């Protein structure tokens, strides 16, 4: 019932509501238990919780198995401090912990209401006489799967452990189960309800990657006579919207190369727009003196290298093109972070784009020599191919992202370069035809 899960989050959470609706939804399915659930939900947006509720009203327990042995005790931990009773099976705890452990779980009622594991020892001999026990008694309410996305190849990240999940979601087969993940690519998402064996009805339960606050363009460099000047032009507009309130807030210019970004920084600083480069090259001291800047008001738009939050961001520009379209979003999701609005720019280039594509030919040949994976060596590239063909779309920007994040596409009535005079955008891209 809704009110029992409300009143077990104010309980246990104190969370009076839930962050996100979505996340509620999802939550109130899982706790269902009539499919399996899906949550593609970003790094602090509560989706733990959608996971940990229903374990907490579960009658039974929930079992979460979670790739590193770090993130299965802070999420113990986390929960502990909520005063809530879990237990964390691994290897790192000892033979007589795991061992009070086991008879805990033991329990006609077992005790530890969520179990985390870690999936390498969940495969392990020793493990499996309790987690048959646990299946035979119907004492597994939930099965939980953090991470998802180490399952399928193609993700960033992956775990043949994950791989393996595949087998414990086949046992414990009455227990609903829930795989949760950060970002998934539709490729992603299909790897991990093929891999993890979840069942035919499952709600994929992913937040909107749109943000009505935010504003996609990718203006061509060879297009624009003075790119720099446009970029100045850009900053001036973004980092004020009122005329009363002026120069507000504080952007971001990411940069391919770290050498350049110095140079690009101290350009930008003789346009006329105060601001500082952030990159390896860059020496620590000074690298966390333009980090406190940037933080601060004193620069109003930092230079940083395409590696690295703040309440309030103006706005995110890209020089260069990003080395993956998921990684280009992640550093315009800083944009636009407070309700107010944000635009994010991505500066083309054909000599760049042959410059990121020898990068990334690069990246995927030490794959090869090293990793061995042709999946995520082929993933790489394709990322790449990705965030070019959003580059070149004369249609919605925002579109294109949730395409490429597979979220049903946004419809942007105002605010996106393609949504609002289309047609100048397709002149630009005829321009960039022309020129090459
Ligand atoms: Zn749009």
């Amino acid at each position: 019932p809704e009110r029992r899960v409300r009143s077990t989050l104010k309980k246990v959470f104190g969370f009076d509501s839930f962050k996100t609706p979505l996340q509620e939804s999802a939550t109130m399915a899982v706790v269902k238990g009539n499919k399996d659930v899906f949550v593609c939900m970003p790094t602090g947006a509560g989706k733990s919780l959608c996971y940990q509720l229903p374990a907490l009203l579960a009658k039974g327990i929930t079992i979460v198995v979670s790739p590193l042995i770090a993130l299965i005790q802070d999420q113990v931990d986390h929960l502990l401090t909520l005063k809530v009773r879990v237990s964390s099976l691994n290897s790192k705890l000892s033979a007589q912990e795991r061992k009070e452990l086991l008879a805990d779980l033991e329990r006609e009622k077992p005790q530890t209401k969520i179990l985390y594991i870690t999936p390498e020892m969940a495969a392990s001999s020793s493990f499996q006489p309790t987690l048959n026990s646990l299946v035979s008694r119907h004492l597994l309410s939930y099965l939980v799967v953090d991470e998802a996305h180490c399952v399928s190849q193609w993700g960033h990240d992956f775990r043949p452990d994950y791989l393996r999940l595949g087998a414990l979601r086949s046992r414990l087969g009455h227990a609903p189960c829930v795989a949760l993940t950060a970002t998934a690519t539709p490729q992603v998402q299909e790897d991990v309800f093929a891999a993890l064996h979840l069942k035919k009805p499952v709600a994929i339960f992913k937040t909107p990657c749109f943000r009505a606050n935010l504003f996609y363009d990718v203006q061509f460099k060879e297009l624009i006579s003075d790119p720099y000047g446009n970029l100045k032009d850009f900053c001036l507009k973004a980092l004020g919207q009122e005329a009363d309130k002026g120069l507000s807030g504080c952007g971001i210019v990411y940069c391919r190369t770290r050498e350049a970004c110095e140079q690009l920084a101290i350009e930008l600083s003789c346009r006329g727009v105060n601001a500082k480069a952030y990159h390896a090259g860059l020496k620590a001291s000074e690298r966390t003196l333009v980090q406190n800047d940037w933080m601060e008001e004193k620069v109003p738009v930092i230079v940083a290298t395409i590696s690295f939050d703040k309440a309030n961001v103006r706005f995110v520009a890209h020089w260069n093109i990003a080395k993956s379209m998921a990684g280009y979003y992640q550093e315009s999701g800083r944009a636009g972070r407070d309700g107010k609005p944000s635009w994010c720019r991505l500066y083309y280039s054909r000599n760049d784009r042959d410059q990121v594509s020898f990068l990334i030919r690069k990246e995927v040949a030490k794959l090869q020599e090293k990793r061995g994976n042709k999946a995520s060596d082929k993933a790489t590239i394709m990322a790449f191919d990705a965030l070019v063909t959003f580059c070149e779309e004369l249609g919605c920007r925002h579109a294109a992202i949730a395409k490429y994040f597979g979220d049903a596409l946004p419809a942007c009535a105002k605010g996106c370069d393609h949504c609002q005079n289309p047609t100048a955008v397709r002149r630009r891209l005829e321009a960039l035809e022309r020129s090459s």
